[PDB]
């Protein structure tokens, strides 16, 4: 039964993911709070130290400002144009403040963890969409390991071989009622499941609301059905079968070409179920591969076990003992009395005024003669000492931030940019050309819309869903993040400028620059001369 | 009643945010500093005394 | 524009907001604490006893 | 603190429809009359979202990137160019209108 | 109560500087025009 | 037990040093052609060879490199035969 | 060291004691400092007890050994780059 199956996979991929979501949801318990279990606000005191946000807002803030969005330059071959659209459609969507959202997960879990993802889905919106009249969803949630689980015995972090897609959404009642009706189930069903969050609950949020989602990948071998040129010459374009519906009667309007091929594909599809019953399997999908795109830090396998996880967690160790000190010494000065004298009570009982609180008399006489005793006084000259911290403890916490500031060494040079914290970002550099590969599937199915041909060799393509498969000629690659293509082609222009000789090159390049300009009636014109320069010179 | 911008018509701003058991943490760095402070100002008043 | 202090205790956007923006958080719930004077101006403009 | 700005951009954008959108263009004066309450094209968001510097008025804004590409332009004919445009972007007195007067005096002679 | 009350901190030293440079870039809005048709999109709505 | 346990080391300063230090060089194949006849022969092969080794296993096969070059002194990657009718290489094939 | 250990308190004796016991341990209000003296019997001519309990310090044995463990550790790896950058010894697992 399929269900059962599905909790098999479950099952291991939440074993794996319970050892590494007591790791990580640890580190969780580190950073948002502190390393205390055990007793919770007993009776001792609480302090806290570490060294935590300094070094993460360092390496999160270095990159920042090095978010890498992808470059996937076009073919090597036929043409150098490919990014064309492509790139429209990738930023357009993607220039939204989601996407940094994205980078906020994929740094926070890697910092602490090395983990990381966000949702990419199909979503249709009205209001100036792409092309197609598509936008892709995008969500990146927290907890993210104990969220989905790659435990398909995935080879490779970017997890292109693993089958899990094992991914839930923990949400309050409204949220519940929003997604049960967009998604068209009844609200009644109880989605209840085996948790993601924290193991304890000692604060209050009772609501489990967790619905699952399954994400199948099997190669489906598509098979023949391909057409050619609408107008006749140029023949034999690649087209599908499968995705085409009931309706081809557009393409039966004198285009209709018929041949066969045999062809092997990669198609996944989209399932929601939660822990009950069976909820929808087999729903609507658009990227093959993978829908959701994990993000990775330092990762290994010991047994063949997961690790994924970051430098936080070995910091962690001498964080708690740190922390223990100042506690401790808070109460080494919480629980003392002070300094006075110690005397004994028979030089006492006619006094007891001029001594503890008067700075008015400068008269210090005790008792001195009580009856019988020697009666010969000694000094008493008695006092408590002062509380010296026992130099064990303190350099012990030289000691905990010597460990700490070991296991924290990345640092910059005096340009300020590289040191290891890079070698992250390389990794981060992956994760970023990860999602690409699945980003171009769904272009085949959501929106690829535009053909081209030899020659304005721009094809009209008035259908829905029409494309040639000969789409992958462009190649994965990533770089800088960058605002716009306006904005694009400026920073690769500056990148030019400066290195070219000051001769017609530079000049040719200056020219360019005249070319692209923003707003205002100065650049306007500007680009005035600019452009009339360029067009008289040929 | 009636109104005019579509989406959010009062705009947040934030800083260092997570969910930790989904639960929404907003909130910055002088967060943790408070705990040296507090502990550092009561020893000028112990002083004191 | 109306900035306001305690922000964080004035709006909630506990819709399960995914993005700091919460721009899928259906609450937007947000108050004004005032004195008298302005009550008596606010539902004046706004037409309330 | 960058996206919270840009955020705002976007509700601000919407506003934009049904509070003040009220001017239409189209193909070559290019400016639509427009004369109704509340009306426009709802081809409005062709422009994107982004966020710069804080800008104390559109004057100062081109003034500003005017400085921008100043001093790394060649000092032949670009740096001249670039030049007279700022003669063109001045305040207020006599002797900056008169030099903005040569200015575009010349511009306009140099087509 | 019976005890004193001291006060140190470091607040207001962080405080005003971080706010202090954020002060003197304040972060307005570039908003720029379509990829496509005009560059002159940006228009009145920078004036509005 | 029932004694404490403590973790310092300095492993991945010095792991992540060295890494870092092979993952800004990850040092591809330069294959030049025959001493002789012609000098076009990289030709294709090239092609062939980073066509299908820019997906990104090849990274992976580089970090289980230098994580089992640091601590012990070995890794590999595995190589075999594949046939991918999606924008595959000449003869519809990619090696796995 | 530090997890199994007593405070530092004085040490008395417990017939100068069972009277007080209240502005000595946790009162800062009493500037009064009295403990018992004459007890029958005894002698009784009590001597200063002034006896407390000392505090951990590490034995400087291990200390400098942690010293020595650090010093091995970081005798053991040695690579680096010059103010270049590049080379070092690390180099040399790049050319295997």
């Amino acid at each position: 039964e399929s269900i059962l199956s599905r909790f098999d996979a479950d099952w291991t991929a939440s074993d794996e993911a319970r050892r590494e979501a007591k790791n990580d949801l640890f580190f969780s318990r580190v950073s948002q709070w502190d390393d205390w279990l055990s007793q919770y606000t007993t009776l001792q005191y609480r302090g806290q130290f570490d060294v935590v946000r300094p070094v993460v807002r360092k390496l999160v803030s270095e990159m920042r400002q090095n978010p890498i969005d992808v470059l996937y330059r076009p073919k090597d071959g036929a043409r150098p144009d490919a990014a064309d659209v492509l790139m429209g459609m990738y930023r357009t969507d993607m220039r939204h403040n989601t996407a940094k959202i994205a980078v906020n997960i994929a740094v926070r879990e890697q910092i602490e963890a090395g983990v990381g993802a966000w949702r990419l889905v199909t979503d249709y919106e009205d209001q100036s969409p792409t092309s197609n009249n598509q936008v892709i969803r995008r969500e990146p949630i927290h907890s993210a390991c104990s969220h989905v689980i790659w435990d398909s015995n995935s080879k490779l972090m970017d997890k292109s071989d693993a089958r899990h897609c094992t991914v839930i959404h923990s949400m309050s009642q409204n949220g519940w009622e929003d997604f049960a009706e967009k998604y068209d189930l009844d609200a009644d069903d109880i989605p209840s499941f085996q948790n993601p969050n924290d193991w304890v609950f000692p604060w209050l949020t009772q609501d489990t609301i967790q619905i699952a989602e399954f994400y199948e990948v099997v190669e489906k071998k598509e098979t023949a059905f391909i057409y050619q040129d609408p107008v006749t010459g140029e023949p034999v374009s690649y087209f599908k079968r499968d995705i085409k519906d009931v309706i081809d009667d557009l393409a039966d309007s004198g285009f209709i070409k018929i041949a066969e091929r045999q062809i092997k594909r990669r198609r996944v599809y989209k399932s929601i179920i939660t822990c009950t019953a069976v909820l929808k399997d087999k729903q609507l999908i658009a990227g093959e591969h993978i829908p959701i795109v994990p993000v990775f830090g330092e990762w290994g396998f010991v047994e063949d076990k997961e690790v994924y996880e970051g430098v936080v967690r070995l910091t962690k160790d001498g964080q708690r003992l740190r922390n223990m000190i100042m506690s401790f010494n808070a109460d080494i000065v919480a629980r003392t009395p002070k300094k006075k004298p110690f005397f004994w009570p028979e030089q006492i009982a006619g006094f007891e005024h001029m001594y503890d609180g008067n700075d008015d008399y400068p008269y210090y006489l005790l008792n001195r003669t009580d009856e019988n005793s020697g009666d010969l006084p000694t000094q008493p000259l008695a006092y408590y000492e002062n509380p010296e911290v026992p130099q064990a403890n303190a350099y012990m916490l030289e000691a905990a931030t010597s460990a700490v500031k070991e296991v924290a060494t990345l640092g910059v040079d005096t340009e300020a940019v590289n040191g290891g914290q890079v070698a992250f970002d390389t990794v981060n550099q992956l994760n970023m050309r990860a999602d690409l590969e699945t980003y171009v599937f769904q272009d085949n199915l959501a929106t690829a819309m535009r053909r081209d041909g030899e020659i304005d060799l721009a094809t009209g393509e008035k259908q829905v869903l029409n494309d040639i498969r000969g789409r992958y000629e462009c190649y994965t690659d990533v770089g800088p993040s960058f605002q716009s293509m306006k904005q694009q082609n400026r920073a690769e222009i500056l990148e030019l400028l400066g290195k070219t000789p000051q001769g017609t090159p530079e000049y040719q390049l200056l020219l360019l620059q005249y070319f692209t300009l923003l707003d205002g009636k100065g650049v306007e014109m500007m680009r005035d001369y600019a452009n009339k320069q360029l067009i008289q010179m040929g």
